[PDB]
């Protein structure tokens, strides 16, 4: 590869945010893998918010995000845009907001919370919210909130307009000087975006995603060198209906497309239309063979590779852990059925008491789980830790590591246990399992309704410390040679050279 | 009758419009009729048009309104009181307006219509649409609708206020200098006027009733040579509440006044109160001695008098149709139940194909005639062709016609029939069809149910030429003799006489 | 008693006003008898009236407010704190008002009520009624009332706002200067007083509560010779929450504590409230030993006192009725059960017709006691005579007079009646009326049910002139020997001093 290459990528996806795993590690780390092969490979986002700054700063800091990854987001564009056409600061929005805050008495609620009440009339014109850099100022109107002003370090970025609910209808979004650039209706139902109007271009959308096919066009010049990877299932069509000619385009799906919980063999909505036009594009990657054998048959399309995310090797843990630990890390998710993981923890410890049960998450599971803990009188065994930043000390703490989910990509947790020589009890599930645990030597597959046969060989290995210590040293190892950087690599180059 | 005489008949209706037709035709040519006879008589209308120069401009351009008969209408009359109070437009109007539009910039949608932003904050100000000589300008607030300026020529007429559901709850008419004359509550559930506020005299009035009450005492001065002729249902509480001691009042009914589709005996309930209230007027008018005979029994009154339509004798075509053609002519009611119609004309195609049925119309019945039409396989034989500003020119087209009414006042579209020769074949109903169709000698009477026995006689003439030929000039004929218009005057001038 | 004591009584209710009876006449006549023994007992409230000057001035005219008595109200408070901070009326108030009318017409609908339309735009402006020495001026937008501003000798007292279902939702009071010193939220579903805003004082409070608790902190000097008595069951938690560590807090219950109808068991959730924190005060006074009893066993506490109201004892009739006249007094209330008084009225008439029922009273069970009345016909009879101003020349009309009420505090009426030589027949009910009416020798008590039994005592008595003569006078004296002034003011002092 050319390290003089015109090539680029840019992969999609609606936003990114502090503590949002999922896909965007998957795109973080994949970029990180293109910049080292000399291929600038972005991120591009489609939602608003006025501390994106703060918020990349702090996935870099953190050490979520290469330092070189850009983001591109449409609505810092257009901003872009508006900050070179004005060269003096829009003091009359400042005017605006002072005029109206003028003739009131503050009452304080409490150090950063106050209101403010007309003193010729007593009317309530004012709520303020401050809390270190960020300010809101709230106005109403017959005693009804009818605007929020929302700041940055004294400056702002955007006003909400609000209905007789309480709901927002309309945004506003400001320039760094104080000139608005962009705004939208908003459905206070359900949140939906509506006609977007790009006041500093003086033009009008049908609504986001007119927006952003159009942000598209001008952001990713109509060259065979720009590659558009849509990772985020909800913001294919943005990348679908550019009128790109000579662009690349490719959709990668990240999860099973079976609809989840059906045995109609319904297919998830949004993957399915992804799927349907793939030789429409230049091509649809899924994580695995087994995912990719399954859609073939199922669809009249041909376009669809294998490409398995990257899979970086950490350093393991110094020390085999030896005490009857073991966890699971997890978002509280339906999917990852913990609800048979407690009643494969509560067989466990009928039979051997010294062994306990440490959960790692947060999510729509949680607190029936806990009740499901005691009612069953379990938590000096069964033990619910909360969310982790740091959940490789998490996997030295535990000897072995159990799966309980129905649906998955890859299943990259259970790697990332496996290379931290901790080797992994799971269900035998599409996609991912079958092919990087193999069963008797390096971790244990179940047939996925057998919580019972999970009792068994879990408990064999929390009391085997040597076939414990082997089996997560076979597992690191098999990884190792299973997933390597330079073979995924070429599977790509492969896709973009045609 | 004195060609100086001092009479003068008002006829009243809620509205006149183009395209409306029903006893407006009647109104207009009676209308003709009685300035003929050196009697000028006009019509009155309740409801605000800002238009309405234009439509009446546009009536009489058609030739369907007399150029001799004036329309009085109630807004038009405290309109030109408020012209002749002011000397000096009202300039403040527009400059509210402008004031309002100052700071925005322009994002249009199309050609004419565009949308207006504040440029200091980015609100949503305003919606201007323009179409030749209209333009509406929206204001809002909050993003929600609150008002609609309306415009002609550039001139405000009406403003217009909207409520959170968007629904019009007031509203202003500004005179042609631009000053506010009336205003009026609407209810925006069912849209019906409440208090009304006549500003150019500082008076306030109960609704429209009230305040039409106020404009025929104003309007028509109270001597026994102003006649009132009620003919819209609706409108007869104005005429009958009035304080006039000396002008006469009439009342016309124009339809068969029992409520359609009832077995209970039930009466409409305009036209039961408009009937028990005729020993407190001068008189109330049926179209047929059949329905005075029917009222007199029911209801212990005695003023009701029979007077025929007047009946205008247009020039027949040069030519017979002789292809076996036979249509309808209707607005798309229910109680013309063109579903017995589509029930005989499948009747007629099974036995004789080449047979072929054209429908005129719109309504509430197009659409499921449409469906009713295939459903049983048959648009090669009937057709249905829309609306028709020349139903004559579609008389010519035809050889006989057909109706399947069952409620008429007198049946004028079967009348008009006759007069181009075209013979009718319709249902022996009340009211009207029974006097001008002689069974066996101009056309066919059928008892109402039998669209059977309508088959026979339908294809009997449509395969016999010269009995099609002769019956339709024994229509013709029949008419001129039947429905003659010094007969009818007479009736009328006895009446005012007394 | 000290006649230089610092003892001072502070009584709370949450309102006062004219035609309120009930517990305010006890607490008027107890100021009354407590300043007659050289202690001021003065009372406090806590709802908003602008009229409140003219409602004391009224009760002291009429006689039912001793001259001696003050009101102290929560929000007059803060009044009086804001027109000492002032010394310049606030003309700008009355600017933004007059503003807001200039550039309309006046349109009258009747002599004190005009509508205002700007001459403009012809907009709805405002609606303004006068009426004497008041006067109310609505604003309206989009044609909907927002804003209404209430005026006593045309000054404005309080401005309230209105929501979109036309309810107020906020309120705000101005001191006699025209400066608002009060702001509060109202909730437009059921009137409950929320967020309240001491503008005057830049202070704010979570509701009503707080805001009282706080005034009676300012009001009541934290000493033992501060006497608080809460005599409003609603009122309690106001005293029960202040930080007085040295003035006494007694709670008066007034009513029968069991809840109404019931058969559970169960209590008025207020007086039940009270009475679980009696050994949290310093005492909760009833007015009968039988409710005291009660309450010792069914509840865990000690400070319950007896105590009766003071009774007056005004002069009697010169002349006993002989005229079978018997009457009944009270509001219309279901607890009176008049339906039983119809249902022996009944009895005592089909027996003896010369007897008839004087019924004087207003509330909820007059309009379904009218119709009981001559479903069964008996209007000649039973007479429902509205209300009564002057109930003691009401008493020399009876001969005797009648309760049929299931719950009672202590039947002062009853007692009122026999003072006015007036014999009573009423159920054995509780509390009250095993007390003073003593079986055989100053009137009837029945068995609560028995309306039979009724029927025969009673009409015993309305043809026994003498036993109807004799009853009511040892009804009188019996009385007077009973509720002696000295002896309930002794029991008050006792607890007072301890």
């Amino acid at each position: 590869i050319d390290p003089f290459t015109m090539k680029k990528i840019f992969m999609m996806v609606h936003e990114l945010d502090v503590n949002k795993g999922g896909m965007t590690s998957s795109m973080f780390n994949r970029s990180k893998e293109f910049y080292d092969a000399d291929i600038p490979a972005d991120i591009v986002t489609f939602d608003y918010k006025g501390n994106y700054d703060e918020i990349i700063k702090a996935l870099k800091k953190q050490g979520k995000m290469d330092r070189r990854t850009k983001m591109y987001n449409v609505f810092e564009y257009f901003k872009q845009i508006s900050n070179n056409k004005h060269f003096k600061s829009n003091k009359l929005l400042y005017k605006h907001i002072s005029e109206r805050l003028k003739n009131t008495i503050e009452i304080e609620e409490s150090k950063g919370i106050s209101r403010y009440f007309d003193i010729t009339t007593g009317t309530y014109i004012a709520y303020i919210r401050k809390s270190k850099s960020e300010k809101v100022i709230d106005f109403f109107k017959d005693n009804k909130r009818i605007e929020r002003f929302s700041f940055i370090d004294n400056k702002v970025h955007m006003k909400e307009t609000f209905n007789v609910d309480n709901k927002v209808c309309y945004q506003v979004f400001y320039d760094e000087k104080g000139y608005p650039y962009i705004s939208r209706n908003i459905n206070a139902n359900n949140g939906a975006v509506g006609k977007t109007y790009v006041l500093v271009n003086k033009k009008e959308f049908k609504n986001n995603l007119a927006l952003c096919v159009y942000y598209l066009e001008k952001l990713i010049k109509d060259s065979k060198d720009s590659i558009m990877i849509c990772d985020g299932p909800g913001s294919f069509p943005k990348m679908f209906n550019t009128n790109h000619k000579n662009a690349q385009k490719y959709g990668v799906i990240h999860v099973n497309h079976h609809e989840n919980f059906d045995d109609t063999g319904a297919f998830k909505k949004s993957e399915k239309y992804i799927i349907e036009n793939a030789n429409k594009i230049n091509g649809v990657i899924v994580l695995t063979e087994a995912q990719r054998l399954d859609i073939l048959n199922q669809f009249d399309v041909e376009n669809i590779f294998t490409i398995s995310n990257f899979v970086k090797i950490h350093n393991a843990p110094k020390h085999f852990q030896t005490e009857k630990i073991v966890g699971h890390i997890s978002r509280m998710v339906p999917t990852k059925r913990i609800d048979l993981l407690i009643e494969v923890a509560e067989l466990v410890v009928k039979k051997d008491n010294a062994v306990k049960f440490h959960i790692y998450g947060e999510g729509s599971v949680k607190d029936k789980i806990a009740k499901m803990i005691e009612d069953k009188n379990l938590e000096r065994n069964v033990f619910l830790k909360g969310y982790t930043t740091t959940p490789q000390k998490c996997l030295e703490d535990f000897k072995l590591v159990v799966s309980t989910s129905q649906y998955e990509g890859q299943g990259l947790s259970m790697i990332e246990a496996m290379i931290s020589k901790r080797p992994v009890v799971a269900f035998d599930i599409k996609y991912g399992p079958s092919d990087f645990i193999e069963d008797n030597k390096n971790g244990y597959l179940i047939e996925n309704h057998n919580i019972n046969d999970m009792a068994d060989k879990i408990l064999q290995l929390v009391n085997n410390d040597v076939l414990a210590a082997e089996f997560g040293s076979k597992a690191r190892e098999n990884i190792i040679e299973k997933y390597s950087t330079e073979s995924i690599l070429e599977k790509w180059l492969n896709l973009f050279n045609s």
